[PDB]
C-alpha cells in the first residue's frame, strides 16, 4: 500500500497474508480475507503459480512475533472457472482456499463481512484498502500491516477514456486514483473495506494497478467486485 498508515492490530481481523515456501522459509505474496473458519477469499492471479501456499491469520507483523499468528496449509484452490492469466482485464479475478484445519476467532481473527448480491457503491463511497504490499512503486514490502483511505470511483468515471477505459468491466471496483494512495504488488487478494450503513464489508479483491506505477493520477486501484460473485461464492464452498 503506497500512502498508508499503520492499521491498529484489531481493525482488520478479517486480512490474512498469503505465502508461499521459499527455501527454508516462507515469503508472503498476496492478502486475502478469512471468510469462512476454513475458507479465504483472494485473487485468482495470487494462485496461478504452482506454489505451496499457507495462509496466516492473526498477522500484523511479517518480520516480528506478534503472538497472535495462526499458520494453516492450503488445502485446496477453487480458481473462478472464467479466469484467463493472459487477461487479468476480462475479470473473474478470484479464488477460494480451503485451509487444511479451522482458524480460532478472536480480536485478531474474524469472518469478512460480505456485500448483498449486486451492491454497488455511489460514486466517492469510503473506503480502506489494507495489505502488507509495496509502500512505494517499485518499493518493499510493508513489515506492518497498512491501510490507505481510498474512495470509490463509480464504473462510469472508471471506464471512461482518462482513467481505465475498455480495461474496467462492470464486474469490478476502482477505488483512489489521487496519485498519492493505492495498492502495489503484494496488496493483491487482499480486502476492499467499505462502510455502509455502520458496518465495514469486504466490497474488493485486489486485483490490478497500471504496469507504469502503484499510486498514479487517474489510475485507481482495481478489485474484483465481491458482490457481483456472492452465489459463486456460496455454491463453490456448499459443493466443497
Ligand atoms: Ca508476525
Amino acid at each position: 500500500v503506497v500512502g498508508g498508515t499503520e492499521a491498529q492490530r484489531n481493525s482488520w481481523p478479517s486480512q490474512i497474508s498469503l505465502q508461499y515456501r521459499s527455501g527454508s522459509s516462507w515469503a508472503h505474496t498476496c492478502g486475502g480475507t478469512l471468510i469462512r473458519q476454513n475458507w479465504v477469499m483472494t485473487a485468482a492471479h495470487c494462485v496461478d503459480r504452482e506454489l505451496t501456499f499457507r495462509v496466516v491469520v492473526g498477522e500484523h507483523n511479517l518480520n516480528q512475533n506478534n503472538g497472535t499468528e495462526q499458520y494453516v496449509g492450503v488445502q485446496k484452490i477453487v480458481v473462478h472457472p472464467y479466469w484467463n492469466t493472459d487477461d487479468v482485464a476480462a475479470g473473474y479475478d478470484i479464488a477460494l482456499l480451503r485451509l487444511a484445519q479451522s482458524v480460532t476467532l478472536n480480536s485478531y481473527v474474524q469472518l469478512g463481512v460480505l456485500p448483498r448480491a449486486g451492491t454497488i457503491l455511489a460514486n466517492n463511497s469510503p473506503c480502506y484498502i489494507t495489505g502488507w504490499g509495496l509502500t512505494r512503486t517499485n518499493g518493499q514490502l510493508a513489515q506492518t500491516l497498512q491501510q490507505a483511505y481510498l474512495p470509490t470511483v463509480d464504473y462510469a468515471i472508471c471506464s471512461s477514456s482518462s482513467y481505465w477505459g475498455s480495461t474496467v468491466k462492470n464486474s469490478m471496483v476502482c477505488a483512489g486514483g489521487d496519485g498519492v494512495r493505492s495498492g502495489c504488488q503484494g496488496d493483491s487478494g487482499g480486502p476492499l473495506h467499505c462502510l455502509v450503513n455502520g458496518q465495514y464489508a469486504v466490497h474488493g479483491v485486489t486485483s490490478f494497478v497500471s504496469r507504469l506505477g502503484c499510486n498514479v493520477t487517474r489510475k485507481p486501484t482495481v478489485f474484483t467486485r465481491v458482490s457481483a460473485y456472492i452465489s459463486w461464492i456460496n455454491n463453490v464452498i456448499a459443493s466443497n
